């Protein structure tokens, strides 16, 4: 009965705790034993403690900040170094903050979890940090003169001295003397997905008991978020609140702080298009749904501008507004990032990165200008902000290591780093094929191999996707994945799946909610066409996903487990009948369909793997992992899931279960490190990988 499963619903306590501590170490040590274990760790510890790592970075103020992890520091160090030095392979680094050193102080493994600069008084630092990997988070002031924390500066703590956590909390500058911030003051100031719902206003030298609350979304709402609208150096005063309803839906207002009363006006803007970024005092919009704009229809994946005062105007009165991207076929939208006097405007065309810049001239948008990416098979990012003439850019394939360019004031890409790390980029193949699903469509996948291997069916490949949330799952360059598997004569693959954004919000809307079938059915288009091509086998065929990657990979086994040798299901969601009522479950509706509405039920329990396991099934080997500090989707999916598939003594199961790592691999560089010894042991020896 699910009175015999009752006891694992408790994250934390009695009954789970041990249960989970005893499987997990049945299961490391079973690993440990493998023939693998110790050439795995080996090359696992010299790639994550490596001092050639490439620390990148942020420029603010002839200053490039970066955070580092390695043996020595784990949870880590905040430092800088002077632009000049960041050219040098090993430049002399100012530590700013030791989290290593916070977490012995107060006993607990504190994670840096970012800053936000004051612009008014930029020494000032708000300094977010979480208790493990919690979604949980609290902060802390910071001075750079003193480099140390400000004595009784913003810290969300009560006149007891009680400190205050929510689910995300950050804060956000309105003046050298005052925050807004979404705090969980009150036990209850929480929606149904648990996130705070509430914004407050803080000034300097106050309790917290005296901060004054602006803003409150409705319980059935997911999140309210601020932030700013522009940037600081146009106005600081201008403040973005946003309100998500039911995950892709939106109120968004403006709140105006300079004036003798607080001033709150609603945006008019579709309730599905998101803020993107500024540049002066104009704003950038995406749209997920086509929006009829006066005598134009504006497609669905646009990307549009407009002047701020612009928002807050029926569509007769919205003179500014400018479209700077519209989608071919094959294109999407990736992100905007803003300098002194250039916007970027990242995109993907066949999900190969593409960049173009572009700015204001007499108050029109100028042409943009080709940014030409010198890799094959790109990926792009980059780190700026408007008040910076200079930028870092990454470029980077899935086989050649990013290097680091400098965006200088002229307008050109240097080179300033290179990776100080070896890796041998010809020695391998990168090819962008495409699957045939089961309606015709073509699924882009990605395929990474060592010269010299043949095509005989034997190669172990491991094939990875997520599929879901309209995420573009990229080919960016792994060195853990390159290293360890495939110069191991591994194979890999990435599969670009339905659910994903690879092809802007209709790719995503085609396997959204009840359709999550045909998410799926990708899948196994890509599995199976690696066999026909003689790729691999299925004893040779292992598949990774994690979060909604965790709940494809144990549709996949449940499904079709005849097509997989190994299986990896990580911190994953996969109750599909209970997952409202775990974590952030509630936040999830709009994606999965909600299980108490019959007909959304229905189509659930067809691929919910809980309600299509058979004892007499042989299932794939399958790793399990989750966390007691997973607030995400709640350690129960992975549990579960563990505590039915042990009672089939035809399927080998392992199961790790962390302390503390939350939604994702270790919430410090030695646990992550152990996490990936473990699943990387787990798949050389499930499908033979010569190592
Ligand atoms: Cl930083
Ligand atoms: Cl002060």
């Amino acid at each position: 009965n699910p009175k015999e499963t009752k006891f694992l619903e408790e994250a934390e306590g009695v009954e789970a705790l041990e249960w989970a501590k005893e499987r997990t170490s049945k299961t490391e040590k079973a690993l440990q034993a493998m023939q693998e274990y110790k050439q795995i760790k080996k090359e696992i510890e010299t790639i994550f403690y490596d001092q050639r790592k490439t620390p990148y970075g942020v420029i603010r103020k002839g200053y490039v900040y970066n955070f580092w992890m390695d043996d020595k520091n784990p949870q880590g160090l905040w430092r800088r170094t002077l632009v000049d030095n960041y050219s040098k392979d090993k430049p002399n680094w100012e530590v700013l903050i030791d989290f290593d050193k916070l977490s012995k102080k107060i006993g607990k493994k504190v994670a840096y979890r970012g800053v936000s600069n004051c612009f008014q008084n930029p020494n000032r630092y708000l300094i977010s940090m979480s208790f493990g990997g919690k979604d949980e988070m609290f902060f802390r002031e910071w001075d750079l003169e003193k480099k140390d924390f400000v004595k009784n500066g913003f810290e969300p703590i009560t006149n007891s001295g009680k400190l205050l956590e929510g689910k995300f909390t950050y804060p956000t500058w309105i003046n050298k003397d005052t925050i807004i911030f979404n705090l969980v003051l009150h036990k209850n100031e929480i929606t149904s997905s648990l996130y705070p719902n509430s914004l407050y206003i803080w000034k300097r030298g106050e309790s917290i008991e005296k901060a004054k609350k602006l803003f409150e979304v409705p319980k059935e709402y997911i999140y309210v978020s601020a932030g700013k609208l522009l940037s600081d150096t146009i106005s600081s005063s201008l403040i973005f609140i946003s309100a998500n309803k039911d995950f892709y839906n939106y109120d968004n207002y403006i709140l105006d702080t300079k004036y003798k009363n607080l001033k709150l006006q609603k945006i008019n803007m579709p309730s599905d298009a998101t803020l993107q970024g500024s540049f002066k005092e104009y704003v950038f919009w995406l749209l997920r749904s086509d929006w009829k704009f006066k005598s134009h229809n504006i497609k669905a994946g646009s990307l549009v501008a407009l002047h701020f005062t612009d928002l807050l105007k029926t569509e007769s009165d919205k003179t500014s507004l400018k479209i700077l991207f519209t989608p071919t076929a094959n294109e999407v939208f990736n992100f905007i990032s803003t300098t002194k006097d250039r916007v970027f405007l990242a995109t993907y065309d066949n999900v190969v990165a593409k960049v173009v810049t572009f700015t204001l001239e007499n108050e029109q948008w100028t042409k943009p200008v080709v940014l030409k990416l010198p890799y094959q098979n790109a990926i792009f990012g980059m780190s700026s902000y408007e008040e910076e003439e200079e930028a870092l850019i990454t470029i980077e394939n899935s086989i050649v290591p990013p290097t680091i360019y400098l965006w200088v004031k002229t307008h050109e890409l240097k080179i300033i780093r290179k990776a100080l790390y070896s890796f041998d980029s010809e020695n391998y193949v990168l090819e962008q094929k495409e699957a045939t699903s089961f309606d015709g469509v073509k699924i882009p996948y990605f395929l990474v191999y060592k010269k010299g291997i043949k095509f005989d069916g034997k190669n172990p490949t491991l094939l990875e996707a997520y599929g879901g949330f309209q995420v573009i799952n990229a080919p960016y360059f792994s060195r853990i994945k390159n290293e360890v598997w495939v110069k191991n004569a591994g194979v890999s693959v990435l599969a670009n799946i339905r659910g994903g954004g690879e092809f802007g919000p209709e790719w995503h809307k085609s396997a959204q909610g009840i359709k999550r079938q045909t998410a799926f059915n990708d899948f196994f288009a890509v599995s199976e066409e690696l066999i026909k091509q003689n790729i691999t086998s299925p004893e040779y065929l292992g598949i990774k996903g994690g979060s909604n990657g965790g709940l494809l990979v144990s549709v996949a086994m449940t499904q079709r487990p005849e097509l997989f040798g190994a299986v990896a299901c990580e911190v994953p969601i996969l109750d599909m009948i209970r997952y409202k009522e775990f974590g952030a479950g509630h936040s999830w509706v709009t994606e999965y369909g909600d299980p108490e509405i019959p007909n959304d039920l229905l189509h659930i329990k067809k691929y919910a793997p809980l309600e299509n396991l058979s004892l007499t099934q042989k299932y794939p080997t399958v790793l399990i992992t989750d966390s007691v500090l997973d607030q995400r989707v709640h350690p129960w999916h992975g549990r579960i899931f563990e505590y039915v598939l042990a009672q089939n003594p035809n399927t080998k199961t392992y199961f790790l279960e962390s302390k503390d790592s939350g939604h994702g691999s270790g919430s410090d560089l030695k646990e992550s490190a152990n996490y990936f010894i473990n699943l990387y042991t787990f798949f050389a020896n499930a499908l033979k990988l010569k190592i």
